[PDB]
């Protein structure tokens, strides 16, 4: 039986607002609703992952895991298995893969990370689980955070302190944060950005959504707006919005809005809102296609609407040749010509570099490189042709055209990154001197710029 080359992976985002789920949710793992639907043609036809991301849900992990497990039986007629489940306070995430992938699978791990300090802390945070599927690690994160339309700048915090502390994928990474340690990350949850426009418009807002004009408000969506300036989610993917606000339904129909406010919101109103979505962000080159992203219509216990977004996600072997792992390919190199990283820091200290890879057999530290003073105030550090050579342990470029290097760039004073990025191997040519370029970004925030040129020796 071949390896794959390509994968699906289900991501499902539901706040169920603790209250038990009705009877069949089946639509949910199907994509049938409002938005980018899946095609009728493929309802027998098991997504190769399931990974489920609840919120406010009030069910033990046993309770839900049956109806999960039923649910996908009742459908595919295919008994999945429980790669992982982590619960903090009523945030869940649950991954299920068909029976095939179980010896596919490896390194699993989870984590969680609650936000806030003392009033704010007690119910908000992140649970996530990471593994490898052959040769490609996956990470998925359920965060719900903090609610209410004037709260964008917490949600904004609330992203950095899970991307900052949640422990997932590889441990020797160290410099690396969750937004590089993986070929695929999902980002999905109840991320409580609201469409922030006046309260006295709430009804011409609900006139909008019965005319299927989602354009003036989606121009309004905090998550949106926020992600243009830079203030969140910075280098992450979503799908274009084509569901009706998720948030906040009357329970047992979806034919009313409840906005108002009431003593059991605080006094808060909630103007119709996609409170429930889904991001990624995939290493460079590396094939993912959203299939769908929408929301069920047939689902109704909870005053928020189930999500589902289906990816194709490209996935590699877990490569063995005569000589790696356990030696290097000496028919393999890769090289880096007039590199400079482009720091935004105002501090003065030398810098150096760590190449991270698990086509080396561990990271390589270089030399120190020079600083300059930039044309517009900015630290350039010049590393020219200083970079060390680094040595692959397979040299076929089937397996090495699809690696990634990940760099940091640390303060000789302080061992400290300032600065995290991600060049890809999959070149227009080997043998040849190419332009490569990344973004650094340090706790998920931009940094500076790594610029240069490589040149890859691969056995052919
Ligand atoms: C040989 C590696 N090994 C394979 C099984 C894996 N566990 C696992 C994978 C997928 C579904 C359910 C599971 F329990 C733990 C590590
Ligand atoms: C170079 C890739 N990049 C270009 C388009 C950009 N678009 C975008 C950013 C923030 C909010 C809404 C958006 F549509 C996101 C990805």
């Amino acid at each position: 039986q071949p390896e794959p080359d390509m994968i699906t992976i289900f991501i499902g985002t539901w706040n169920m607002g603790n209250a038990p789920p009705p009877k069949k949710i089946t639509s949910w793992f199907l994509s049938k609703g409002q938005g980018k639907t899946r095609d009728d043609s493929a309802d027998y036809i098991p997504h190769d992952i399931y990974v489920i991301g609840t919120q406010e849900d009030p069910l033990s992990e046993k309770e839900w895991l049956e109806i999960l497990k039923h649910s996908l039986q009742e459908i595919t007629s295919v008994t999945f298995k429980t790669v992982a489940i982590h619960t903090l306070w009523n945030i869940r995430i649950v991954v299920l893969a068909k029976p095939e992938h179980e010896n596919r699978i490896s390194h699993i791990c989870t984590d969680n990370v609650k936000t806030g300090i003392a009033n704010t802390l007690g119910n908000k945070g992140a649970v996530g689980v990471s593994f490898m599927f052959n040769g490609t690690s996956l990470g998925f994160v359920n965060s719900h955070l903090t609610s209410g339309s004037e709260k964008k700048l917490r949600r904004n915090q609330n992203y950095m302190n899970i991307l900052r502390f949640l422990a997932l994928g590889d441990k020797k990474l160290s410099p690396f944060n969750i937004t590089h340690r993986f070929t695929h990350l999902f980002w999905f949850g109840d991320l409580n950005y609201r469409v922030d426009l006046p309260t006295w418009e709430a009804e011409t807002i609900i006139q909008k959504i019965k005319q299927q004009q989602y354009a003036d408000l989606l121009s309004h969506d905090q998550l949106l707006t926020e992600r243009r300036e830079q203030k969140v989610f910075l280098h992450f993917e979503e799908e274009e919005i084509t569901f009706a606000p998720t948030y906040r339904f009357e329970r047992l129909t979806r034919d009313k809005y409840a906005y108002t406010k009431q003593k059991a919101t605080g006094m808060k109103y909630n103007l119709p809102s996609w409170c429930d979505r889904v991001l990624w962000k995939s290493y460079p080159l590396v094939h993912v296609v959203c299939q769908s992203y929408g929301s069920t219509s047939d689902i109704m216990t909870s005053d928020h609407s189930p999500v589902f977004a289906t990816f194709e996600a490209g996935v590699t072997s877990q490569f063995v040749s005569k000589n790696g792992p356990g030696t290097v390919d000496s028919q393999g190199q890769i090289e880096f010509l007039r590199c400079y990283a482009t720091l935004k820091t105002k501090s003065q200290t030398k810098f150096y570099l760590e190449f991270h890879s698990s086509c080396l057999e561990s990271f390589v530290k270089s030399q120190e490189g020079e600083n300059e003073e930039g044309s517009e105030g900015e630290l350039v550090v010049k590393f020219g042709e200083t970079l060390p050579k680094l040595k692959p342990i397979i040299s076929d470029p089937e397996y090495l055209l699809d690696q990634h290097i990940l760099i940091s760039i640390k303060s000789s004073d302080s061992d400290e990154s300032y600065g995290e990025g991600c060049i890809a191997l999959r070149l227009e040519a080997t043998e040849t001197q190419l332009p490569i370029y990344t973004p650094l970004t340090h706790h998920g925030e931009l940094t500076g710029h790594f610029q240069g040129e490589i040149k890859l020796q691969t056995s052919q």
